[PDB]
């Protein structure tokens, strides 16, 4: 695959239909707050049972250590395989997530630099240090921006070749599968697939581009 | 009051009992992901209907603009009066939240500097600029740390006297109601109340200290 579906539809019926339509082209579904806050955490269990795919909970966890632990424990209890957590709040907040993931046999992904224009204001300047903090904490899974492949390159340099790196911002945000997969292990794609007239054809089209690399 | 309850219990029965016990000492309940991810967004509507108090959704929103809008729209649809959003992701992410709050007749609180030790690593260095970004965006409600009253002072200086400023980190995290209320309009208190043998007595004790100021 190398393709992770960002399932940000907000209606259970549509989320299930689109995921079902594209599942032959992905092995991982990324579920975030647009779907969870609309349909409840039980949606994570349903997706697991219906589809079998890995579930990453994209909750961009960004609270104090005590609250981060509670968020992680609720999320894994609901059946998520991994959770995405922000590095910007610092090492104690990240460690809290890693401690729960250890307890529960799950994975943490560290979000380093974000893909949107606003990320340039504060996040970008800290992002190398956030990545290096990850390495120092023993984080093995990272998120970095498809929209800035030169920053992906730098992040890959920091985390090394033996870390797993996934990357949002492909399609709608302007990122390209090829420029991104030079550095990331897998791309995250939401709207380019789930808003397409034929999501299966969109996913298939992306997979064809990936195979050509 | 000047007291906001951080309701981070993870069981509907306990959350309702403790809130009911202390409601005569607060007019605002802050509900976050520990309770919502455990009991569902319907908990917000229940609290509103049972208690009448203002509800602030402490979701520390930290995504891209398009996703931030979806998160805000789901949260207000569930009945929250206000949402807490991170400033660190930048102005476009914040504006997205403000646009939804405008559409829906609700409020955004901008989180500037966080209260925990890790906030020193990256957030603190950006926090003055995040506050000034808030002012430039017309944000009128802010969150800053009880644990660092000198930073609260600086944040108050930036936002001015006509902005509303609320402050977590009182009690469990080491913050003091008095040192904090020199600068903040209201303090947020969670564990010092909700883990107390008698939460009503804990809240009452805090209110007594506040009245003495
Ligand atoms: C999260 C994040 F931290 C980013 O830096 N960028 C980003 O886009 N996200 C989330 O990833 C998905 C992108 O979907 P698409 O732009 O393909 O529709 C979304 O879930 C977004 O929240
Ligand atoms: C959020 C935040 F952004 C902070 O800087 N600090 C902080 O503590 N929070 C949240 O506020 C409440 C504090 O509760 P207490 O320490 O009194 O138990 C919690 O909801 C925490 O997530």
């Amino acid at each position: 695959n190398r393709l992770i579906l960002a399932m940000d539809l907000m209606n259970r019926d549509d989320a299930l239909r689109v995921t079902g339509e594209v599942r032959e082209y992905i092995d991982t579904v990324k579920i975030g707050y647009p779907l969870v806050l609309s349909e409840g955490m039980d949606i994570i269990a349903e997706f697991r049972k219906r589809f079998g795919c890995r579930i990453i909970a994209d909750f961009k966890v960004a609270d104090i250590p005590e609250t981060n632990e509670k968020i992680c424990r609720a999320t894994f209890k609901a059946g998520a395989d991994a959770i995405i957590v922000h590095g910007f709040p610092g090492a104690d907040s990240v460690r809290a997530c890693l401690n729960v993931a250890e307890e529960m046999g799950r994975e943490v992904f560290l979000l380093t630099e974000m893909s949107h224009p606003g990320a340039e204001m504060f996040i970008q300047g800290a992002a190398d240090e956030i990545a290096r903090m990850g390495v120092d904490l023993g984080v093995k899974n990272y998120v970095g921006p498809s929209t800035r492949p030169e920053r992906l390159s730098r992040l890959r340099e920091i985390i090394g070749q033996d870390s797993f790196l996934i990357s949002p911002g492909v399609g709608a945000q302007g990122g390209d599968p090829g420029e991104t997969l030079r550095f990331a292990d897998a791309i995250i794609v939401g709207r380019s697939i789930y808003l397409a007239d034929n999501p299966a054809a969109a996913a298939a089209g992306i997979i064809e581009s990936i195979k050509d690399l």
